[PDB]
């Protein structure tokens, strides 16, 4: 017999969600590790509560139905570990400020987890819907979060739920609003997509929901991000929601590894063919680098970094060929046994906020002020593919697609060269402690 024994309950019920643990459109079957075979499917996120009073003339999209069998329903009562047939759900509304807020005063122990498929989440901000057909198997707007084979780990140390998630698998998160202009993600195997620590929303770990997510993923593999239209498009939708159309935490956003491979392409947005700047440009199979540091908040107070290094990366960048394709640089400097390697920062400051000494001093103070920016330092990369021309290539691209890029950040900006040695092939480079500004 099918003994449907469960329903709404009592629970605290979010502004923006309702705390309702419905199991619909499922025979709950139930026939110290005690066990009940279940089908907790059917828990639906349909939220909007606080909106025009519950919103109750139009119910949010976002709703699931079937959302897991999660029959197996492992141990019980006593580290309540759970396998599971259910990988998760997916609040479509939006994850910086009304989930997070539920989720932080839902959670207000050390249970684990492990789950089977990876749901699609699709938090924007009857998608969610997948993402619970998804979690039952566990162009744009089509932020997923979707591991296909889950490897995740819900360390879940409520105890201030100091919480944490090691997983082996990635998602493919095209984000985008609310022509393949997006990120492309496809980490995927563990080391190969090491995704670790995606969320936390607690007031341990800070003190949008004070999150603190130290996502310092450390994959050592591929992980190729293959295509990503904007370096921008991404601001813009951690800072705000999301402004895209058709067309107290401190996210520190570590990643290292000897191998990722990688694209990496201009921001060039109506709001703020392709981009003009760099045509073509690929950080090819370098370091993974690309870690990053934002906030929720817009206009963040504190300035936002964007670090890179890398030893002899072969980047075939503007690629015909690239114009640099090796940082090749073998350049001890120190007393002690030192490798200097290249770098490419970003050091962007809200808008509006607040030669050997005159050449230095007066872009020092340029660069004090910030609406855009871009820096590199390179102790003897001085390269060039065997297909390469410095005399018409370099001019070609890297001196008219160069400021034109819509430069404008939350267009007085700056930058810096720095080269110990030089070679300008094709000549007489004679390069050694030059620079360049702009």
């Amino acid at each position: 017999d099918t003994v449907v024994r469960v329903e709404h309950s009592p629970g605290d019920g979010e502004r923006g969600v309702a705390v309702e643990v419905r199991v619909q459109r499922l025979e709950y079957c139930d026939e110290a590790f005690l066990h009940k075979l279940l089908q907790l499917a059917g828990v639906r996120l349909h939220y909007e509560e606080l909106p025009a009073q519950e919103e109750p003339p139009e119910p949010p999209l976002q709703i699931g139905s079937c959302s897991g069998y999660m029959e197996l329903m492992v141990k019980l009562k006593q580290k309540l570990e759970v396998a599971g047939q259910l990988g998760s759900l997916h609040l479509l509304l939006t994850p910086r400020q009304l989930q997070q807020l539920q989720e932080l005063l839902s959670a207000v122990d050390s249970l684990l987890k492990m789950t089977l498929g990876g749901v699609t989440l699709t938090l924007l901000q009857l998608a969610t819907h997948f993402f619970t057909e998804f979690d039952a198997t566990k162009p744009c707007s089509h932020v997923r979060l979707t591991g296909t084979a889950v490897q995740l780990s819900w360390e879940l140390r409520t105890g201030r739920r100091t919480t944490s998630m090691e997983v082996h698998f990635g998602q493919l998160e095209v984000l985008e609003c609310l022509e393949y202009t997006e990120i492309l993600t496809f980490p995927g195997t563990r080391p190969c997509a090491h995704l670790r620590h995606t969320q936390i929303l607690r007031r341990v770990p800070k003190s949008a929901c004070h999150c603190h997510s130290e996502l310092a993923l450390d994959l050592a593999n591929f992980q190729a991000d293959v295509e990503l239209g904007a370096l921008d498009r991404l601001a813009a939708l951690l800072r705000l929601a999301t402004v895209p159309a058709e067309p107290e935490q401190q996210t520190v956003f570590r990643l290292s590894a000897p191998r990722a491979t990688l694209r990496l392409r201009f921001p060039i947005a109506d709001l703020r063919g392709q981009a003009v700047r760099a045509e073509q440009l690929r950080l090819e199979l370098s370091e993974p680098q690309f870690r990053s540091e934002l906030s929720s908040g817009p206009g963040p107070p504190v300035p936002t970094h964007l670090e890179l290094t890398c030893s002899d990366l072969h980047g075939i960048y503007e690629d015909p060929v690239p114009c640099l394709r090796v940082s090749k640089a073998l350049d001890p400097k120190s007393t002690g046994r030192k490798y200097f390697l290249p770098q490419v920062v970003v050091t962007v400051n809200p808008q509006s906020s607040s030669d050997p000494e005159e050449m230095r001093t007066f872009q020092s103070r340029t660069l004090a002020l910030s609406r855009c920016s871009l820096e590199v330092i390179l102790p003897s990369v001085h390269i060039f593919l065997p297909s390469k021309e410095v005399y018409e290539s370099i001019y070609n691209r890297i001196n008219n697609d160069l400021l034109m890029w819509e430069p404008a950040d939350l267009s007085t900006f700056s930058t810096l060269v720095t080269v110990l040695k030089g070679r300008i092939t094709a000549l007489v480079l004679d390069m050694e402690h030059g620079t360049l500004f702009s």
